[PDB]
Order: structure tokens, then C-alpha cells, then sequence
């Protein structure tokens, strides 16, 4: 390992079984062992397989996952159709009738028939694969010199202790380049390494024809999921250093005896494929077997040293892109404390400043680490509710695993990909882009059933050229794009618009023309879908505007209103982004249009759902201009519903049915225009005071800050950051670390939900750098996606530095500050785009740039930007005059 004193570690002086697991367990974790798993174990992965290390003395345990072990989908029934219910949808007639009731003046309608997804065996869920047990068979677990750690920098978990005079060590990592999990096990005296290795599958999912067999140095477990026939195969190849290897007496394990060091190569795979409609590779069980055996064989052929080197090089190339120094201590500090002890001191308010900055920076860093472990460029699937890490397993949705550890697209999956670009991991978004592309074919079925949008030739019609694809909140590995069996969580077609922000951002941050074309195709077809099938002139309940028709605001208030701020803000952003994408391509399709002869009356349709006037302006620019997503209510708040009066009330003073009466609703579905969107910004700030008001009510009772789920706090951190109020933002960071982090630094809802880990990383980035807003100088000139240095810097962080953050337009950003003001900015232009740099903590007019002909422009607020041409590859240093 060499010098690891500068590496980032989570570290513990005792095994998981002796680590504090006393925080709220949450749903599905009533079993003490499962609860211990989520609070205390340490995760690693290669985007595809993953482990969670217990670090037990005698019976060591690594809980094992592979990303595609999903029940549900084709083969789970003889009629799997993505959950779509034709009798419910009626080819769009059910929705059309409901929207007509709204347009005619209803405030609410009963959307109870807009459901699908009734068979929980078809929906399925993500499964814990099983565990690897390394049973040392010690007579007692008495040890000294015990440490377990996770080295975030090298992308490995370590265990060491001394037992009866002998030092045992363990090291675990999962290589992306060699697609293999590695366990390096050592004893300090020859002959003293003795253990049994087995890999039991989780006992709670049904199985068909599973066998566990040993041939030579290799243990193989293989079967088919009883729920859907999915083939699975895992293998452990045990390579003794140049000791004894025997078949375990149970015939289901391997026995290493009288050894000193061994390397285990672990691989696993299924025959899953993200390929509609079959979702299989077509391999036979023998083929998957051969494939998996070759993985471990190729790895062994390369050998431990070379595999480990290629892994650390691969991991660290991404992990080391970003450095942050807020004055933290670390594991090699005098008086360094273990991570569980750090957490406890932080929660009790006894942590020193250096210790507070250690936990804060470790949590930040862990969100980046966790992206690398769960979401690689070659992962078949994006990160799910738990990344890739789980201990729970059952056959059916809404079963033994909370929310199926699924792809949840009414905030959670989005939050997973909030830090991915700004924290310099842009390539790791690729599985999300492919996933969303993967929704187009099944979602055209949903679009046709529920909105009457039928794409002909749905198999050969390219993305961008269809009539629309529709998906809702709960999604899976298998194009489960139907609405849920209950509307009040299940129906949410704006999920697609919203996840298309995360996708569009891949181009916004890179300027890559291959991405431009991919994101343009998606936006074009989803915009067409909404303009042609979803939008209508509102009824009297929602005033004068286009709305999206029957809607629910996740996840509170009335069912089936005439649009809402959530859906309008989202559709506005989508049309915004679609227009930007079209412009960048020279508008080849002529879809941008204009606001000429533009009216909500342009959307009039006949009884059969076709536009009355074929020639009327329904262009993207027109539609966008008619949404008017934002209104301020009687309490000075952003309204969540257009019939809103005061906060939580209707115009006539009556409460809004189902509004969460304390004001602490976890979702803030009506503030998406502030974060992640570009609708309410520090520049376009007509509604910033109302946004802040709304935020205060959502987080505070008087002057007392309220707690919430980890993800709800993660959204609040990001939203406060966009306001510029760095002090309040930081109160939320602190609240998250005190109330929503287990001892292993897993974010919790409860239970463990990874969303809030990625929300934390994003929220910190947004404190130090923003790049989403548009500046308008006093001459009227526009600077779109300008680089905003230290926009929400808390007084708690008076000095520090960060390097390697990414701004839209593709600029890498480093900044150092002291006494609350930037002392240096380093701006690397990766694409040659003109720079426009605001310095919120210091004022850009007070700085000069070197490599430079930089002009200062000012807005009516008195805010200044530095503006200068750049060359791709060049870094510009900005310092105070
Ligand atoms: C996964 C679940 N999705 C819906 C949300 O309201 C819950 O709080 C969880 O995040
Ligand atoms: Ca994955
Ligand atoms: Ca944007």
C-alpha cells in the first residue's frame, strides 16, 4: 500500500457486530441483523458487483450484490406488459375525460382509474444476491490491534487484528477494468491462515435448479430466479500463493488450510439485458457459466499485483479529480478519532472545528466514492435507491426490501445524479442516459394506453421521431413505465421531464456534440408528447394558462388538480432545454417557433382529442410562454397549487385537503424551478423572496430548524444553496449529519437510502460553485450559464480551498478563499467557450485575470462579471487587484 497517511478513510476500532447500530431502523429492518448491516458495514463496488464488509474476527462476512439481480419483468407472468392496464387507460379516453372535467371548472377530479402495475410479481424488485462467508473457526474472538477501514482514495476495504500472536489482514476491492472482486487474505506466520469460504445466496427469494459445486480451485453457485427465470452464476476462485486447498466437507465450500496468503477472485453475472421486450442476452446457463469462469481466470492470469494496480489507477483517476480542504483533521491526525466516534461527537456537539470539518468533508467525499462504486460508464443500470448495495431479498415488489430498492423518479433517482457533473464524474452519468433511452420503447406503450399517443413502427422509429414515451414514479430493470396501482404516489408523468434535466445536464456540462444529439432526440419526443397530448388550457381553478391537466403534487395535498407548480415548472424546464438543444443544432426541425399568434386557445381539441386548428401556433416557444409556472400566494409563498391562497389554504381560507399540517412536508415539489432548475435564480429573482419564504416554512417552526428524511434534507441543502444564503444552507448540512447518517455514513430515511448521500455532495458543490443561471447586464446582454464562484459560502467556513469542480460550458474550477472572500480562482477552459465569471464572495470587479483582455460588465443589482475569450486546455488564474 505504501504511504496511505494522505488517503481518506472511514475507520473503526471494532467489527460491525460491535459498532453502534442504535439509530432509527426504519421499515423492513425489524430483524436486528439486517439493521446492523445497513448501519455498520462498509461498501465497495465496480458499478456492477458490490460488497459490504462486516470485518468480523472469526466468521468474516461480505454481503454480496450484482446490479442486475432483479425479479419481475418478462417471464414473471405469461402477459407481462410493463404494468400497463388497457381497461384503465382506454387509449387516452380516461385521461381526456378527466381533463375535460377540469377545463370545465372542476377544482379536483377523481383520478382513481389512472392506475396500472397491480401484479407485484411482475413489478419485481432488486435482490440482495447473498453473502461471502470466510469462516476462520477461531475458538474465541479475543483480539488486539483491531482496525477496519474503507480507503475512499484507493477504493478498497481493509481489516486487521492480532489473534493468539498472529496478525491477520484482509483487503477487498472490486475492479472495473478487470470486472472482478478481489479478496486478499494474509496471516503473519506460515501455516496460520485457515478458513472455509462459501457463498450462500439469500434464502428469501425463490429459486429454480440452484446448485453449489466445487471443481478444483473454484466454487460455483448457479440457478435461475424462481420469479422470472433470470439466470445467475457466481464464482469464487481461490489462488494460494506459490498451503492446502480442499473441498469443504459440506460439498458447498472450499477449505484453505495451513496457508499464509491467498487471493480470492470473485465474479458474478446474470443473463439480464436492457433490451425491450425480452430483457435477456439469449445466453444459455452454460454460456453464462463459461463467461463468469473466464472473468476469474483472466484475473488470476494477470495476478494480484497487476489487478490491484489497474484497479487503484482506475478508481483514483476519478476519485482524485476533486480535492477539498476546509481545515479538517483525518485518520493520520494526532488524536484522530474513529468515524463512529467522530459521528457521535458531532451529534452530541462535542466535536472540535477540525473534527466538524472532517465529518463534513468525509460525507461530501463519500457521495463521490459511492458514485464510483455504483455507477460506472459500463454499468448496465444506474444507481438504484441503495446504489448497488442491499442485504434484503424477496420475490415481489413492496415486500422484504423498502420501495423495492428501485428506480424512483419523483425525486430520488434525480438526486442520485445531482452531483455527478459538478463533482467531476460526468462519464458516470452514462448508465442514466442509457436507462432513460431504455424507457422510450416501453413508455410508448404507456403513452399509447394512457394518453392516446401511438407511435407506429415502434421498433424501428428512432428516439425523437415517435409520438411520446410516458413513465411514472416507480420504475424497474424491465420497462415498468406504467402508473402505480395507487394514484397518490403512482401517477406522475412529469417524472420523465424531470429525469431529462439530469440527462440534458450531461451536455450542458460537457458541450459534447454526441451527447447533444442524444439529449436533443429525447427532449424533442417528450416535448412533442407534452405539447400534443398532455397540455390543455386550464379551467377556472388554475387561472389563465396552459396546464398539464390531472395532477398530484408529490406527495401531499389534493388528488387530481388542474395542473400544479411541480408539473408546470418541470415542463417549462423541459421546453426550455429542448429549445436550447434545438438552437445548438441550428433548429433543423423548425420546432423552436416563436410567441406570435400565441394563445392557450391554440390547444382546443375536438371530442376525439385532435386539434381543432391544425395550423395554430403550438411551437415550443409558445407553449413555454403560456405555462406561467410561478405565482406568489397570500403568505408571500410560492404556490404549490394554482387555487392556493395562504400557505396550506385555498383562496376562501379553507385548508387544502391533505396538506401536511405542520409545515414540514418532505417533498418541495413546487420549488424545482429554484433547484435543480433555472426558473428562479439569483439573477431572475422576482420570485426569490417567495422561494425563501416557502423554504423557511418547509424547514423551520419559528426560529427552530426541523429535521426530516435524509433526502428531504439533501434537497433542502441544494435549494438553500441556490438562494445564496450560505449560513442557512450550512444549518441544513449540519442537520443532515446529525440526524440522517448512520455510523458507516450511509444516508437514512430511515432506512438506508443512498439518495441523501448524493444530495449532500451536490449541496456542497452548489455552496462553492453554481453555473446554471443567466446574467443580464445593464446593456441587455445575456451571459447564459455563467460561472458563479462561492455563491452560498457559510461563515462557518471562513477559509478553505476546493479544486476540480465542473461548471456548465465545460470549465474545471478551483477556488481558494480566506476571511470569507476568494483569494484565487483557477478556471480551466476545456472547450474554448467564452468565460463569464461572477465572484459572489469578493466581487469580480475587484479581481484581474492572468494566463488577459478581460472586461467587467455589471447588472442593475450592481453585480459584476469578468468576461474573456478562452482557449481549450488553458487555465486562467483570477486574483484580487
Ligand atoms: C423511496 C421513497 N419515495 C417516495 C418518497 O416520498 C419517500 O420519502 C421515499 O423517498
Ligand atoms: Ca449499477
Ligand atoms: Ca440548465
Amino acid at each position: 500500500d505504501g504511504d496511505t497517511s494522505k488517503d481518506d478513510w472511514l475507520w473503526y476500532k471494532q467489527p460491525a457486530s460491535q459498532t453502534d447500530a442504535t439509530a432509527t431502523a426504519g421499515g423492513n429492518y425489524g430483524n436486528p441483523d439486517n439493521n446492523r448491516w445497513q448501519q455498520t458495514t462498509l461498501p465497495f463496488g465496480n458499478g456492477k458487483i458490490g460488497g459490504t464488509v462486516w470485518g468480523e474476527v472469526s466468521r468474516e462476512r461480505v454481503t454480496f450484490n450484482e446490479e442486475t439481480l432483479w425479479t419481475g419483468g418478462p417471464g414473471s407472468s405469461t402477459s407481462y406488459n410493463g404494468g400497463n392496464n388497457e381497461t384503465k387507460g382506454q387509449n387516452g379516453a380516461t385521461l381526456r375525460a378527466l381533463n375535460k372535467q377540469l377545463a370545465n371548472g372542476a377544482e379536483t377530479v377523481n383520478p382513481g382509474n389512472l392506475t396500472g402495475g397491480e401484479n407485484a410479481a411482475e413489478q419485481g424488485n432488486y435482490l440482495n444476491w447473498g453473502d461471502i462467508y470466510l469462516d476462520y473457526g477461531f475458538n474465541d474472538t479475543t483480539v488486539t490491534e483491531y482496525r477496519r477501514d474503507l480507503n475512499l482514495s484507493k477504493g478498497k476495504a481493509d481489516v486487521t487484528f492480532k489473534h493468539d500472536g498472529v496478525t491477520y489482514t484482509r483487503e477487498y476491492f472490486a475492479s472495473n477494468p478487470d470486472n472482478v472482486m478481489v479478496a486478499r487474505l494474509t496471516a503473519s506466520k506460515a501455516g496460520k491462515l485457515n478458513f472455509n469460504v462459501s457463498m450462500p445466496t439469500n434464502t428469501n427469494y425463490s429459486k429454480t435448479g440452484e446448485t453449489t459445486t466445487v471443481k478444483g480451485d473454484t466454487l460455483t453457485v448457479k440457478g435461475a430466479l424462481g420469479n422470472n427465470g433470470l439466470l445467475y452464476n457466481s464464482q469464487i476462485k481461490v489462488v494460494l500463493d506459490n498451503g492446502t486447498l480442499s473441498e469443504g466437507s459440506d460439498g458447498a465450500s472450499l477449505k484453505v488450510s495451513d496457508a499464509k496468503a491467498v487471493t480470492l477472485y470473485i465474479a458474478a453475472a446474470t443473463d439480464y439485458k436492457q433490451k425491450y421486450p425480452s430483457y435477456r442476452t439469449g445466453e444459455t446457463a452454460a454460456e453464462v457459466n463459461t463467461r463468469v469462469a473466464k472473468v476469474v481466470q483472466d484475473a488470476a492470469n494477470k495476478g494480484y499485483t497487476a489487478v490491484k494496480k489497474a484497479h487503484i489507477d482506475d478508481h483514483s483517476a476519478i476519485y482524485d479529480r476533486v480535492k477539498i480542504d476546509l481545515g479538517q483533521s483525518g485518520h493520520s491526525s494526532d488524536g484522530a478519532v474513529a468515524t463512529d466516534a467522530l459521528l457521535k461527537a458531532y451529534q452530541r456537539g462535542s466535536a472540535t472545528t477540525a473534527q466538524k470539518r472532517e465529518l463534513e468533508t468525509l460525507v461530501y467525499k463519500y457521495g463521490r466514492y459511492l458514485t464510483i462504486g455504483s455507477s460506472r460508464e459500463n454499468s448496465q443500470l444506474p444507481s438504484n435507491l441503495q446504489g448497488i448495495w442491499s442485504v434484503t431479498a424477496g420475490d415481489n415488489a413492496h415486500g422484504n426490501t423498502p420501495w423495492g430498492s428501485d428506480f424512483h423518479m419523483n425525486v430520488n433517482l434525480q438526486m442520485n445524479y445531482w452531483p455527478t457533473y459538478s463533482a467531476n464524474m460526468g462519464e458516470l452519468a452514462e448508465p442514466l442516459i442509457e436507462y432513460v433511452e431504455g424507457l422510450v420503447k416501453p413508455g410508448r406503450v404507456t403513452a399509447k394506453v394512457y394518453a392516446g399517443a401511438e407511435t407506429t413502427n415502434p421498433e424501428t422509429t428512432p428516439i425523437g421521431e415517435g409520438e411520446g414515451y410516458m413513465a411514472h414514479t416507480e420504475n424497474t430493470a424491465y420497462g415498468w413505465t406504467a402508473p402505480g396501482q395507487s394514484f397518490s404516489w403512482g401517477w406522475s408523468p412529469a417524472a420523465v421531464p424531470w429525469i431529462l434535466q439530469n440527462v440534458y445536464e450531461a451536455y450542458e456540462y460537457s458541450g459534447d456534440p454526441a451527447l447533444l444529439d442524444r439529449v436533443y432526440a429525447l427532449l424533442k419526443e417528450e416535448s412533442h408528447f407534452y405539447v400534443n397530448y398532455m397540455l390543455h388550457k386550464a379551467g377556472s381553478s388554475s387561472g389563465d394558462r396552459l396546464t398539464t391537466g390531472v395532477a398530484y403534487s408529490p406527495e401531499q395535498g389534493p388528488l387530481g388538480t388542474d395542473g400544479n407548480t411541480y408539473e408546470s415548472s418541470l415542463v417549462w424546464q423541459m421546453l426550455n432545454d429542448a429549445i436550447e438543444a434545438a438552437k445548438a443544432k441550428g433548429d433543423p426541425d423548425g420546432l423552436v417557433g416563436n410567441t406570435t399568434d400565441c394563445s392557450a386557445d391554440n390547444w382546443a381539441k375536438n371530442d376525439s382529442g385532435n386539434f381543432t386548428d391544425a395550423n395554430a401556433n403550438r411551437s415550443w416557444s409558445c407553449a413555454k410562454s403560456l405555462l406561467k409556472p410561478i405565482e406568489v400566494g397570500d403568505s408571500g409563498q410560492i404556490k404549490e397549487w394554482y387555487f392556493e391562497g395562504a400557505l396550506g389554504k385555498k383562496k376562501d381560507g379553507s385548508t387544502i385537503s391533505g396538506y401536511q399540517a405542520d409545515n414540514q412536508h418532505r417533498h418541495m415539489s413546487h420549488l424545482l424551478g429554484l433547484f435543480p432548475g433555472d426558473l428562479i435564480t439569483i439573477d431572475n429573482s422576482e420570485y426569490m423572496d417567495a422561494a425563501k419564504t416557502s423554504l423557511r416554512y418547509r424547514c423551520f417552526k419559528g426560529n427552530v430548524l426541523q429535521s426530516n428524511t435524509g433526502w428531504a434534507i439533501g434537497q433542502r441543502i441544494n435549494s438553500w444553496a441556490r438562494t445564496g444564503d450560505g449560513n442557512t444552507t450550512y444549518q441544513l448540512v449540519e442537520l443532515q449529519l446529525k440526524n440522517a447518517m448512520y455510523a458507516n455514513l450511509f444516508d437514512y430515511h430511515a432506512p438506508f437510502q443512498i439518495d441523501g448521500n448524493f444530495g449532500n455532495t451536490s449541496g456542497v458543490d452548489e455552496m462553492l460553485l453554481q453555473s446554471n443561471s443567466t446574467f443580464t447586464d445593464t446593456a441587455g446582454k445575456k451571459y447564459v450559464n455563467y460561472t458563479n464562484i462561492l455563491p452560498a459560502l457559510p461563515d462557518a467556513w471562513a477559509g478553505g480551498s476546493v479544486s476540480g469542480l465542473v461548471a456548465r460550458g465545460n470549465f474545471t474550477v478551483g477556488t481558494t478563499w480566506k476571511n470569507g472572500k476568494a483569494t484565487e480562482v483557477r478556471l480551466t477552459s476545456n472547450k474554448g467557450k467564452q468565460a463569464a465569471v461572477k465572484i459572489t464572495a469578493g466581487g469580480a470587479q475587484n479581481y484581474e485575470v492572468k494566463n488577459v483582455n478581460a472586461k467587467v460588465v455589471t447588472n442593475a443589482d450592481g453585480a459584476s462579471l469578468l468576461v474573456f475569450d478562452t482557449t481549450a486546455g488553458t487555465t486562467y488564474t483570477i486574483t484580487k487587484k
